[PDB]
């Protein structure tokens, strides 16, 4: 109620006042507290006119996103924080890479909402564990695959069609349809499945060079920048990176957790007795992070920065593995642990 | 009291020193020296025994391992040896009593460092014996000396002076024998003896047999239980780990083992176990069938040491769910 009240009357924040840093890829969006984000959403809105360009009405817009911040739960990692960083990372994708040489209005605009949309209702579970679980999610989306991320689609289009949250609901027929459409494709492009499906695609794309007459190269090149803005956290300093970690091996090791009480082996990345945090983020950042940002690298010379950060990142989980052996004794002298 | 009144188990091995109370180990002392029959076989008067078990007690220091609770242990397997594996058969009665004293005195006004410490610090004791060798056993013998004359102290004044010049010689054999240094130089000599038989009437093999078990009885607490030997390493890295930081703030680079920064506890005890406490617990089976379920819990006590080092290793999350460490 008073929420609402104070985001609709008291006006629209600009942008610089957040932090002067807001707008660079060395910003930390985690630092902002909880409460300024819905504030900074309609800020970073309005500093990429998208509320003048579509006529976005105010009342509608701060209802969206209360109802979108409202349609988090609170898991360790996959929460309204989570989304926030995730759609302030696309801001600094648009603010620092020229995003409108590449994509149209119309898709920047849908990249953002998607972004803040795309883990909507998320239980702190993985897609195979709904079909183990033999989940409500499962019945409705198991034989399509991307369980999750359906739902997290289906979730946005719920709250677009709650009375007093419809922010495109002026838009024409085509430009409706086109709106939903882009949202389908960019939420259902975070699935890592999804990924590794189109990796050489994205690939032969770089290699060729980008064609903005190429609608299929428009469609890569949204399921990359959704990606880069999935997995940002990576590109922020060691600190950032290492917190991050804790938030989801808590949350994977809670799923390994649930799955040995109901008998069976949970993946090794989510078993507390197996998994080495180590390895698996070194793995992660060679294998899956660091291709993706190379590759925003080869499209976009000023995204070189990121995938030096996300290197050095990962040299920095070789630095202090060494630590994760137990030299000496604990600090209570004792053996206890066995 | 006789020592089936301060615990059914306690002529067993498989009964733990430790767990008596410290309070109650002077007393044990003397049940033990009771039930080998020495006080009344070498006539040994009571309050005198009594006034030297408490000096000698009172002559180690409070370092985290070898302090009084050690040399009690100690001296607790000695008695073990004495009832499991006749060793009447084996040794002169006065060579039993001199090893079981020894193994009372074997440590005494331990400072928790090694020889190496000493010289290094140039401690008052290392400039009194470190052209001789064994530091610190020297220091334990010259510490026994010193509390067999004090007055009222000394239990072998009766003694021949043949039996109590013996026993003199004995002490400072046994007690030198410590030394880990010793043990390595003489090691060739013990598998000898095991291999063309022990000799009852050749001198040199009592001698032998006196300074292996004497390893035996200081190596005691490896032939327990793993509770035991989990907590004795405990005792022991704490007290090595101390040293090191001593060298290292007087400029020096510890050994390894001694570097709480560099050793890794598991790797260490299982080269402990392998090469130095198993092949002494082999010997002592070699020459006594009846030890063979020491080796057997040496060697089970090893295996244990290599099922829980993965442990070692951090794996998921520590219990704060934090990566702060
Ligand atoms: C070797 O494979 C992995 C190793 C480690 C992880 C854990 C992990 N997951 N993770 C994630 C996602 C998985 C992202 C998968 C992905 C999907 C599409 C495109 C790229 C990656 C978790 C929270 O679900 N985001 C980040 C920044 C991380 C991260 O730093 N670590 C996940 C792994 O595979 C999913
Ligand atoms: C690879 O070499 C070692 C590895 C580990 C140790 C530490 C250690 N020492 N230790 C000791 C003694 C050393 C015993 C040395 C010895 C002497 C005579 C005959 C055999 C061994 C420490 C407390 O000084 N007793 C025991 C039961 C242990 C023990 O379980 N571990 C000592 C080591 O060498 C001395
Ligand atoms: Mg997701
Ligand atoms: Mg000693
Ligand atoms: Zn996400
Ligand atoms: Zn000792």
């Amino acid at each position: 109620d008073d929420e609402y009240t104070k985001l609709l009357h008291d006006g629209i924040q600009p942008v610089a006042a957040i932090d002067s840093n807001f707008a660079s890829f060395t910003y930390t969006p985690r630092s902002l507290p909880e409460d300024d984000t819905s504030m900074a959403i309609l800020s970073m809105l309005q500093d990429m006119n998208f509320i003048n360009n579509y006529k976005i009405d105010c009342p509608t817009l701060a209802r969206f996103c209360l109802m979108v911040k409202k349609g988090y739960r609170d898991p360790p990692y996959h929460n309204w924080m989570h989304a926030f960083s995730v759609s302030h990372f696309c801001y600094l994708l648009y603010k620092n890479l020229e995003l409108t040489n590449y994509l149209e209005d119309i898709e920047i605009f849908a990249l953002f909402i998607s972004c803040m949309c795309h883990d909507l209702d998320h239980r702190g579970t993985n897609n195979s564990f709904q079909v183990a679980s033999k989940s409500v999610l499962a019945a409705l989306y198991s034989s399509e695959g991307s369980v999750m991320e359906r739902h997290h689609f289906a979730q946005a289009i719920a709250i677009l069609n709650t009375h007093g949250c419809n922010i495109f609901d002026h838009f024409s027929r085509k430009d409706y349809q086109r709106m939903l459409d882009l949202m389908r494709d960019i939420i259902l492009a975070t699935d890592l499945a999804h990924h590794l499906r189109i990796f050489k695609d994205l690939q032969k794309m770089a290699e060729v060079g980008y064609d903005r007459n190429n609608k299929q190269h428009h469609r890569l090149l949204l399921c990359l920048l959704m990606t880069s803005c999935d997995l940002s956290d990576q590109t922020k300093g060691w600190k950032t990176t290492r917190k991050i970690a804790e938030l989801i091996y808590k949350e994977f090791f809670s799923q390994g957790d649930l799955e040995k009480a109901m008998g069976n082996r949970p993946m090794e990345m989510m078993d507390r007795e197996k998994a080495y945090i180590p390895e698996l983020q070194i793995s992660f950042m060679e294998h899956i992070a660091m291709p993706i940002y190379k590759l925003l690298q080869d499209l976009f010379p000023k995204a070189a920065e990121l995938y030096e950060r996300v290197a050095s990142n990962r040299e920095h989980w070789t630095k202090v593995s060494h630590k994760f052996t137990i030299r000496g004794l604990p600090s209570n002298n004792s053996l206890d642990f066995l």
